[PDB]
């Protein structure tokens, strides 16, 4: 809290703040009366008389954003570090912003969460003096310090549940290809499911959809005019697996029966379909504390060893495998 | 743009950019260069050489609060105004701030729009010098200019097509009863449909939920208990409508032929139901228009007649109902 702090506060000049806590005689009474409730209200002390962390994620309001906030929060307790958040709706002209808004608000350290981390983040995170650390987001590149799960073992455990119920038709519902999370790491997984129980990695079982419910719809609208329709859809997030779930509903089909649907990141939609969505679960509040103490060990210029985290995940079943 | 937006922009104080705008000579260059690029950026001029509204809405986001913001949007153009959007996240001590954040920043109108409207909200709205127009939002209280549907008659209808089809036990889930879009809109348009068809009034087929998806399977799950089962159930929300879809389907009924269903604000989620929402609809775009129109009057002290404008909503018909 400073002049500047009770000056916007108290829609005023800093000079007029200095006049006022210097007991100039001329200030206007009201103006006088305004300021004087402002210093008292901030806290702020005439008499010149620590370390934080920028945090960055898409939404305050998201449950998975919000138990690695938490995380975050609670390590930052303990440690008797402040938080400054700031809720971004992850795009990338708007993100880069609100990233270059903590190196001017004087942050000892950031934490970044994307869906999609772009080559351009990257380049800015480097020049960034203080260090940065990424909670549940992957750059392929692996310079910048991560913390997340195993998004490629992720996805290889939960194709191996639909393998293990004897199906060997499976396909995969992808968010889109060009990021890392899907084509180095969720189709990887898939693939390798698949190739390690003798199974065919079929091109046309992969379709790319844009998260969004509807391209889900689509996927499995796609994926059930195959010659060989898939008997189990492996989908990279919640939101189009419920798309994908409704689409085989709406042709006839019964989930799990006819078709065995499994999803990712456990989301609150994960729960808001029938039959419920099997899915695969990131402790996100460990994430966010474990980014939390990776950045410490940074910040105070301790050998890290490992700057790569990955944290296990595991897979709520539900009832849209059998 | 002025020495103060350069200021803030150029990190720096405005004495320096008067400094730098007058060519002075001891100015750091780096710091001059700084401050004329910014200078540049903003389109500042360094000579001395119109009508804005503020509007307040839970999220950007939201797909219903966006015909809404669009409406609005698509009038500010047409009549040359510049718009002044805050997304609040609809919180009792943040939307209040976020109004008169609006009265700081000279805006010669507001358009607000908050789920609950409190009591609370009505007394600082009348202190607000410019006028003020509620879009979507109702007061019991009818003193200040609101914009929206008949929500008594839409509540009406919703019951009325339950009733066309045959049902005399219908039920109405409700969103929090203290709020007067439910108490004096819903409950009492709920009510009136059942009358006007000699239908019973009865007190335990008015539940309350709060809202969440979660409360909407507590509140079948209650009515399932009552002796004489509902038939039909009118939920005052999408959100709760889809807890009461799934929840009936737990306990085995069929949507629509065990229990009919009908929901609110036909939101995203009406659609992300099996079988989809049946669900009134609001004209979001227009009621954005219109309120943006009689603010309009209001800030051209035109004689307005009627503060309070009530636009037609209809149903769209899904498979929730039969
Ligand atoms: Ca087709
Ligand atoms: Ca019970």
């Amino acid at each position: 809290v400073t002049i500047y702090d009770v000056a916007r506060e108290a829609s005023v000049s800093m000079a007029t703040v200095s006049r006022v806590v210097n007991g100039n005689p001329n200030v206007k009474p009201s103006t006088r009366k305004k300021v004087l409730e402002t210093i008292e209200r901030l806290g702020y002390r005439p008499n010149a008389v620590t370390t934080t962390v920028g945090v960055i994620i898409p939404d305050i309001s998201n449950i998975f954003y919000a138990e690695l906030a938490r995380g975050i929060e609670d390590i930052a307790s303990m440690y008797k570090y402040n938080i400054i958040l700031s809720n971004s709706d992850q795009n990338q002209d708007k993100q880069l912003h609100l990233l270059n808004n903590m190196l001017g608000k004087q942050v000892d350290g950031i934490i970044f969460m994307s869906g999609n981390v772009t080559e351009e983040h990257v380049e800015e995170l480097k020049k960034s003096p203080v260090p940065v650390v990424l909670a549940a987001s992957i750059e392929s590149t692996n310079q910048i310090p991560s913390v997340t799960i195993d998004y490629e073992q992720a996805a290889f455990d939960a194709v191996q549940s639909l393998i293990d119920s004897g199906h060997k038709n499976i396909a995969f519902v992808s968010g889109t290809l060009e990021e890392p999370i899907n084509h180095a790491k969720k189709v990887k997984g898939y693939k390798r499911a698949l190739t390690e129980s003798g199974l065919p990695v079929r091109d046309s079982y992969i379709v790319e959809g844009d998260y969004t419910y509807d391209s889900g719809i689509e996927a499995v609208e796609k994926l059930l005019e195959e010659d060989e329709k898939p008997t189990a859809i492996f989908v990279g997030t919640d939101e189009m697996a419920l798309g994908v779930i409704h689409g085989a509903q709406d042709r006839g089909l019964n989930v799990p029966n006819d078709l065995e649907i499994i999803g990712f990141d456990n989301t609150r939609l994960s729960t808001m379909v029938r039959p419920q969505l099997t899915s695969v679960v990131q402790p996100m509040y460990d994430i966010g504390a474990v980014a939390m103490r990776l950045l410490t060990k940074y910040m105070n210029k301790e050998t890290v060893d490992s700057s790569i985290v990955e944290l296990p995940h595991r897979i709520e079943f539900r009832q849209s495998t059998k």
